[PDB]
């Protein structure tokens, strides 16, 4: 009889801790400014090489687009590769045949970009 209502006890819902509900919140701000620290390193690196190289300015946006697929691709060997490492290097020869082939971009440049890009994701 008094067991009927000890069952309420088990799925009752209530208060959550503010410590807590910050923790997610804190790991949320944490994510968005790690991405764009990364982001404006891949980008501020592609830029000094880019003029470095004396390279067009109509070809910005290939180079650009570039370095962040390579970082891209990069994230994902990096989490779901068992290694990372051999996956970097059959990125860089899928990505590097691609702008070479469709876009016309300079592979000697595509090399500088990707040994810039590679440890700002790895690292
Ligand atoms: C391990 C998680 C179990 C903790 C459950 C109790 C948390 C709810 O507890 C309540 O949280 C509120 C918000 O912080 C506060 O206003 C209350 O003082 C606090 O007791």
């Amino acid at each position: 009889r008094y067991k009927t209502k000890l069952y309420l006890w088990r799925n009752l819902g209530g208060l959550i801790p503010e410590d807590m509900a910050i923790s997610v919140t804190e790991s949320i701000t944490a994510d968005w400014k790690q991405y764009n620290d990364m982001m404006s390193k891949v980008r501020n690196e592609t830029l000094d090489i880019l003029k470095t190289n004396k390279v067009a300015t109509e070809d910005y946006i290939g180079y650009i687009a570039f370095a962040e697929e390579l970082a891209h691709q990069v994230w994902k060997n990096k989490n779901s590769s068992p290694d990372p490492n051999t996956a970097n290097e059959a990125s860089k020869t899928d990505l590097e045949s691609k702008y070479s082939d469709v876009y016309g971009l300079d592979v000697t440049v595509l090399d500088a970009i990707y040994n810039a890009v590679i440890p700002i994701i790895m690292g």
